[PDB]
């Protein structure tokens, strides 16, 4: 079982959600975060700007999915978010040891 | 070691917190998120509403605990949050490879 | 690969950030959270914290953990916790680079 975590530009949330819905994902969690990547949050070109570091608003998307679906989920997020521009995002896949649907007690692959 | 991550209805935070403190947890992190589950955020019953997707406010509760204690934590959260209604929550358990208490430098299960 | 997650005092964010970027880290995610530890929010209550998340390779995560530990410490209760999780796969969206190349 996999937790696919993606950090994307906020305006891309709808398209990413749409892309995942098409795959039949059974749930999604999103949160507000800030971050930088290898350009260190630089959006200006004043002298010395590359020595600065800034945090930029992002959205973190988390989707719990089965092993036989996670690769397609990763690809869908890539395809939805990629516009060929810096900051378009990064995806991290983590493993889920156990899952439980609170209302029903269903577990693991049933619970995703 | 295990990170227990529960996504619950916001109004249940206090009852879940109290259940866990009574159980004896020694730490807890909470954050605001939005999300949907297998009902796609549907809270209305008008004709066609079943084709829509919405994000609902939730709270994410995270508790790092030892292997021999995580099942008790999961069940305590389930008992506190379960009211037999959709959206009552989802619990994901991830493995923690290492832990450190920053003040003291204590590690592993001693840091939790 | 590892996801190093640290819950720190909000005023320590700049030093933790600088410790990491000076070390050579080239990405960082931060979130607003609340929490309590062994002292139950007492000098039960929730207190504001920052969650820092850094994805790093196996050969650098120990340096990263140590850098955060030193940077976030003050010797006072509430200094925080570092939890290290494993990352199975990573992708840089723009380039399609994967795993350690993506971080
Ligand atoms: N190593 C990392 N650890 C934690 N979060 C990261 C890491 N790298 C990136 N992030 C998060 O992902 C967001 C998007 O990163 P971004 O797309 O800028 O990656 P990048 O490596 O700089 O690639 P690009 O050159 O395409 O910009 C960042 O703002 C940050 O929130
Ligand atoms: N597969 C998933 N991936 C990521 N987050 C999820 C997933 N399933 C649920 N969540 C998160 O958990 C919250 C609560 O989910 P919820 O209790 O509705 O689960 P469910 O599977 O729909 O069960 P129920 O039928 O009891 O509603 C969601 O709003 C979302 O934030
Ligand atoms: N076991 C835990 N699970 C989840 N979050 C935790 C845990 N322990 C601590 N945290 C988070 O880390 C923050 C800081 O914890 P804190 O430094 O107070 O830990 P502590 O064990 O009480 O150590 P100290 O005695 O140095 O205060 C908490 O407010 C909470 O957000
Ligand atoms: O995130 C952006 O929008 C541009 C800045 C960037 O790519 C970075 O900080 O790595
Ligand atoms: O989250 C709710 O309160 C109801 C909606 C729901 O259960 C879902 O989207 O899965
Ligand atoms: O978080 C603080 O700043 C002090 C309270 C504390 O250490 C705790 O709740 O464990
Ligand atoms: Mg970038
Ligand atoms: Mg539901
Ligand atoms: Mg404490
Ligand atoms: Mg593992």
């Amino acid at each position: 079982m996999k937790l696919v975590m993606a950090i994307i530009k906020p305006f891309k949330l709808d398209e990413v959600r749409e892309a995942l819905t098409s795959l039949g994902i059974q749930g999604l969690t999103v949160s507000e975060v800030k971050g930088f990547g290898r350009q260190k949050g630089q959006t200006e070109i004043y002298r010395g700007a590359e020595y600065s570091v800034s945090f930029l608003p992002k959205v973190k998307v988390e989707v719990a999915v089965s092993d036989d679906q996670y690769e397609q989920v990763v690809e869908a997020i890539q395809k939805a978010a990629n516009t060929g521009r810096i900051g378009d995002g990064k995806i991290f896949v983590l493993d889920i040891a156990q899952a439980v649907r609170i209302r029903t007690g269903e577990t693991n692959t049933e619970a995703l």
